[PDB]
């Protein structure tokens, strides 16, 4: 046995803590900090209780591990950046994996992965092709933002890189945070873009190549003396060009006491939805750039099939235009391409140094923790709530959802990434046209024009989207049939494309019979699947996560583990 436990996470300047142990090239868990701790984005902290449950998941503790992985060239970010790398090897591991919750005999090896070799990792190792070319476009690595490089015969070569003044991922982000939805929020730019139009697809900045991009706007060897990533120096040149350029300045937050809420809230000063311009124009600057990036890897490794990974990988828009290129074959995105995937790819690098083989993810990222009917009842026991264990959970869901309720489904081990698969979602009506106003305004209280996507069953997806491939993550974007461009109104844009999951009865037995029971309630085995929280907080984890949220949210019904509780009706 190789067994082998990957992180990501540091107390200083760090983001998306995450922990994930492979044995025998298998992952045994695999949980996003945040998810546990309840705080969004697990920054600044070693992944303390993400790597505290991959242990007593897998029943080891640190003397039973091969190797401790990070996902980044820590000591070469310290030596370059900060003058120098004052920890020895156990000092480093003390740090994280503090001894209060990691004891330990002696030490573990520990290895530190360069950042971008643990993304091309996480992606390629567990892509279930034994080749394919990789595009890791990314905030930033230590130096570098893109990486293009060669996977075959298990090992990656790197050929080229881009440096970090030039991030297509600081970018967006910028951008992201421009128009007031955030920089720790460009999902929801990405959304933005959909209903906005592309006047000049440069930005006055980019120009475009047919190996990628250039911006001449920034000198890209600049960098940041002040610290160890470039992210201020492409913000203040970020935002004094679109200053310049676009007919809005910067939307500002405002806080402010909010006497209904007995808080200071934070609002924006505008509308994010009037950047909605800006936001299509950064969605094709960033794709346009990256079909250059992706075209070129794929010639100059002569491969088809496409691996990516880094932050922007998260771009599901930009995914499903990749995968319909020309150029591409075959593509695969891991559910966790942004840095929370660096802890599982740095686990992956060095088990396959070790000589292990890895498996494939194969169709499924519920590797997070799990809870039994004895451990959701203790939750539920705590509530004081009424409940029921229906005889058929699965049926009655689908009765549920059929009739237009929402439900939270929490079941099984918690999916990792940022997408609710099927393991901590809300369910709803992929059919109703009422659907995606309710959740995204009654439900969730947030944008109206947040775009909603459905589960379905596999089995089906081949007669319901123009491709057959698996889509296990909601990582990619690709068009529905003719057939059933109107049939599901809450999770088909009116261009026809959709986000979809596909689900196999192999990857979640439970969910996959839900939609067999909704199909036959409604025509068709799909429903929308959205995030099981709202804008606060993480995706919920545990069942007395589920039924916090469920609590504070007009959500009809929540089925935890077998049990089935409803929302409280009588006077
Ligand atoms: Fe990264
Ligand atoms: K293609
Ligand atoms: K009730």
């Amino acid at each position: 046995h190789m067994r082998v436990l990957g992180l990501n996470g540091w107390p200083r300047d760090f983001h998306d803590a995450s922990a994930a142990l492979l044995v025998d090239g298998r992952i045994a868990a695999f949980a996003e900090e945040e998810r546990l701790t309840r705080k969004k984005h697990g920054y600044n902290t070693a992944p303390v209780q993400a790597a505290a449950f991959c242990l007593a998941q897998a029943g080891l503790t640190v003397d039973d591990l091969d190797a401790v992985a990070f996902g980044w060239d820590l000591p070469a970010m310290y030596r370059e950046r900060l003058g120098g790398w004052p920890h020895s090897d156990s000092e480093a591991l003390d740090i994280l994996l503090p001894r209060d919750v990691f004891p330990r005999r002696t030490d573990p090896p520990l290895h530190f992965v360069q950042h971008h070799l643990a993304h091309a990792a996480s992606a390629y190792y567990f892509s279930g092709e034994d080749r394919g070319a990789v595009l890791i476009v990314d905030g930033q690595g230590e130096e570098e933002c893109v990486t293009l490089a060669h996977a075959e015969g298990g090992k990656i070569t790197v050929l080229d890189t881009v440096p970090g003044a030039w991030s297509l991922g600081f970018f967006y982000e910028h951008v992201s945070e421009y128009t007031g939805l955030g920089g720790d929020n460009p999902g929801k730019l990405m959304g933005l873009a959909a209903h906005g139009t592309t006047v000049d697809e440069t930005l006055s900045a980019f120009a475009f190549d047919s190996d990628g991009y250039r911006l001449n706007l920034i000198d890209p060897q600049a960098r940041d003396p002040e610290d160890w990533d470039e992210y201020s120096v492409t913000e203040r040149a970020w935002f004094a060009h679109l200053e310049r350029i676009y007919r809005l300045p910067p939307n500002e937050f405002v806080r402010r006491y909010d006497p209904a809420k007995g808080r200071v809230v934070r609002d924006t000063r505008r509308d994010p939805y009037e950047y909605r311009d800006l936001a299509a124009t950064a969605q094709a600057a960033l794709e346009r750039a990256v079909f250059g990036l992706a075209d070129s890897v794929l010639a100059r490794t002569g491969e088809r099939t496409l691996f990516v990974a880094g932050g922007v990988g998260l771009n599901a828009t930009m995914n499903g235009k990749l995968l319909t290129r020309s150029t591409v074959d075959k593509m695969f995105v891991p559910p966790v391409a942004s840095d929370i995937g660096v802890s599982l790819g740095a686990a992956a690098a060095v088990a396959v140094e070790l000589g292990d083989r890895i498996a494939p993810m194969g169709d499924t990222a519920a590797w997070g923790p799990e809870f039994s009917p004895d451990q959701v009842r203790a939750a539920l026991d705590r509530t004081g709530l009424a409940y029921r264990e229906p005889a058929n959970l699965e049926r009655e869901v689908a009765a549920l959802i059929a009739s237009g309720k929402v439900v939270g489904w929490a079941q099984g081990r918690g999916e990792v990434g940022p997408r609710a698969l099927g393991q901590r979602s809300l369910l709803g009506s992929a059919h109703s046209p009422t659907m995606r106003d309710h959740i995204n305004l009654r439900v969730k209280d947030r944008e109206w024009w947040r775009p909603f996507a459905p589960s379905m069953l596999r089995s089906v997806s081949d007669q319901v989207l123009e491709v057959d491939a698996d889509f296990p993550y909601m990582i990619m974007t690709t068009k529905v049939r003719a057939a059933y461009a109107e049939r599901l109104p809450s999770v088909v844009h009116e261009d026809w494309s959709t986000r979809p999951q596909t689900v196999t009865e192999a990857s979640n037995p439970r969910y996959h019979r839900m939609l067999t029971e909704l199909g036959d309630l409604v025509g068709d085995p799909v429903c929308l699947n959205t995030s099981f929280n709202d804008r606060g907080e993480p995706i919920v984890s545990s069942p007395a996560d589920a039924l916090l949220t469920f609590s504070r949210l007009p959500i009809d019904a929540l089925a935890v583990g077998p049990y089935l509780v409803t929302k409280d009706l009588r006077h």
